[PDB]
């Protein structure tokens, strides 16, 4: 579901992803997601890589590592980032349409 | 480069991808791309999966298989789809923001 955060059931580069696909766009067995990296370089653009807060820690939304995942790898839902829809939307639009 | 079509140097599900990343968005060593599938089911949405023409054949832009690729896998440039920027933009925006 769009803006919900999930763990990977199978080991990936990162440990969390946010679903960014529209809830009325149907891809049977898959969803478009952006991985979240532990925020641990400060000067990297916050416009393209928003900082979000999950499990009492900072994470960078790795916008340029966007990829589809099969539902078979989608594990527990850990959080909802719908309150950050404005920065998520700004980041996604910047990556394709910037300047 | 945005809207340019390339072959994969290493075997992938598909054989072509279109660069969809802005030319002023810098991801050292990588680019955001959408694979092209040989068009060979007709009733699949042309709004979400545009039909394009390369090497005298029809291809579907596999919008929901969007992923980053390392420059190391980017082979020969085979075509330019900049003339289809309107349908490509419509498809990408539909996948995130549809309804
Ligand atoms: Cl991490
Ligand atoms: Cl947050
Ligand atoms: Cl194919
Ligand atoms: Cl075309």
């Amino acid at each position: 579901m769009q803006f919900k955060v999930y763990t990977y059931k199978r080991e990936s580069r990162y440990r969390l992803f946010v679903d960014v696909q529209s809830d009325i766009i149907d891809t049977p067995g898959r969803r478009m997601v952006i991985p979240l990296a532990s925020a641990r370089s400060d000067k990297v653009s916050r416009e393209l890589y928003p900082v979000v807060h999950i499990g009492d820690e900072e994470w960078r939304m790795m916008t340029t590592d966007m990829a589809s995942v099969p539902v078979s790898v989608i594990g527990e839902e850990v959080a909802d980032l719908s309150h950050r829809e404005n920065d998520i939307k700004n980041a996604i639009n910047l990556m394709f349409w910037g300047i």
